[PDB]
């Protein structure tokens, strides 16, 4: 079952600790880019992990625990398919033509101005996105869809976010 | 005087197009590194320097023009030297026990459990944060102070923020 096999993958990743570190993660997720030809990439860089572990790490342990991978393991390998599925041209990166369908096939409907900004800071001067770049930018909107989300308690739309609460938020990530 | 050697360096350093990529960014900050023994790091990757971009761009044209590469090469000017003033140690890196003071020196005061999370994302390995996570952070940090200033006028200590604003602040960093 997946679930039997989950836990063997998590147990054999996170080791002694019993948590994934950003490290453990890099290591992981480097692995899997080697088996696919058709992904182009520079490969997970520490910095990207560590930024990911922050943002998926709810309960502040500065590791993975079992529901927190299981989560990001299950988005990654949504969103690889997703990567797949739009880079028609087999460019091996999703093209600044490619990104709305995309991130609308992985449940983002954003407009126009804001697609913009994230190919200004997630793409290269060619306006591609690579592999590590396009999850990296998935795993923080998730995340910052659900930090607004829960932050809306009224239903809204509108957000109150004091100083400290902004500075959590901002720079554990 | 000092403003004719810098228009010289920023002219050279932006090219042809006139504004400082990302690219361009990590080339300068990794040859200074070198000609700086006892510093420590691993260097300054893309995607570091990808995002000290997207914070510094004011004016959203992807790369940093002449005023915005002026008031970050001053920060990393000033920066640098109290790294090296705290590192009492000598170690090369900046230490749980030295962050505190470096930090208060660069005008923050910040409490125990944003230190905790700054450690975790930043050092998080025996405490330790070498020179480009020193300067990312404090780059990250002046900028989430100065964005939350912008929106909060006359202090009130809160912001009010829908999605679309609240994506271009948390994801354009
Ligand atoms: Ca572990
Ligand atoms: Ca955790
Ligand atoms: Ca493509
Ligand atoms: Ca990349
Ligand atoms: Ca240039
Ligand atoms: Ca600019
Ligand atoms: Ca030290
Ligand atoms: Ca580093």
């Amino acid at each position: 079952e997946e679930v039997r096999q989950f836990r063997r993958l998590f147990a054999q990743l996170a080791g002694d600790d019993m948590e994934v570190s950003a490290t453990e993660l890099m290591n992981i997720l480097n692995k899997v880019v080697t088996r696919h030809p058709d992904l182009k990439t520079d490969g997970f860089g520490i910095d990207t992990c560590r930024s990911m572990v922050a943002v998926m790490d709810s309960d502040t342990t500065g590791k993975l625990g079992f529901e927190e991978f299981k989560y990001l393991w299950n988005n990654i390998k949504k969103w690889q398919a997703i990567y797949k599925q739009f880079d028609v041209d087999r460019s091996g990166t999703i093209g600044s033509s490619e990104l709305p369908g995309a991130f609308e096939a992985a449940g983002f409907h954003l407009n126009e101005h804001l697609y913009s900004m994230i190919i200004r800071r997630y793409s290269d001067e060619g306006g591609n996105m690579d592999f590590d770049n396009f999850i990296s930018c998935l795993v923080r909107l998730d995340a910052m869809f659900r930090a607004f989300k829960s932050l809306d308690k009224d239903g809204t739309g509108q957000i109150q976010v004091n100083i400290q609460e902004w500075l959590q938020l901002t720079m554990y990530s």
